[PDB]
């Protein structure tokens, strides 16, 4: 089926199995908590500026951490979701040799805008209140990194860029 919800379910079930028994950062809740919010950000973003290839991009949102933290291979993503989804997850993976942030963001900035948009949604989601065990320095550093993500990637989707900027501004209160 081409239906947006069927595409999400396929990716969502795959991600739930891949991230089985993985948790959040600074919480015992399932890592799935994170993916639900990123995917929902993406779908919400479409309402403020339509996205080309929305269904695949929503799958990328759901799947964006599979290569970096699960036993998922690129070949599985390609066979089950297509090359565009696979390339999106790869673009969003720093490590599947960890790429430096500058190279990582530059490749997202120069590639398909949908992939950069997923990163904006990822970072918006990660600018919830920091985990209880981060000190001021670590929270401050996360703010700095977020600023670079907005600078390099905000071009991808204006409404989401504005939302990321507001989340970045609001984040300064946590330190
Ligand atoms: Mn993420």
């Amino acid at each position: 089926s081409t239906h947006l919800a069927d595409r999400y379910n396929q990716a969502w079930l795959f991600a739930a199995r891949a991230h089985r028994n993985q948790t959040l950062s600074g919480s015992p809740l399932p890592y799935l908590v994170h993916l639900g919010m990123v995917a929902n950000e993406l779908l919400a973003a479409d309402r403020d500026g339509a996205i080309e290839r929305l269904g695949e991009t929503l799958q990328i949102a759901v799947l964006h951490d599979t290569l970096e933290d699960t036993a998922t291979s690129p070949e599985e993503l390609r066979q089950q979701f297509g090359e565009f989804v696979c390339a999106g997850v790869q673009a969003l993976s720093k490590r599947v040799p960890k790429r430096s942030l500058d190279d990582y963001l530059q490749a997202l900035a120069e590639g398909p805008a949908q992939y950069a948009l997923v990163k904006l949604c990822d970072r918006i989601t990660n600018l919830q209140p920091p985990p209880q065990t981060w000190n001021q320095d670590k929270i401050a550093n996360y703010h700095q990194e977020s600023q670079l993500i907005l600078a390099r990637l905000g071009h991808a989707h204006a409404a989401t860029a504005r939302r990321l900027r507001e989340k970045i501004e609001h984040y300064r209160q946590y330190y």
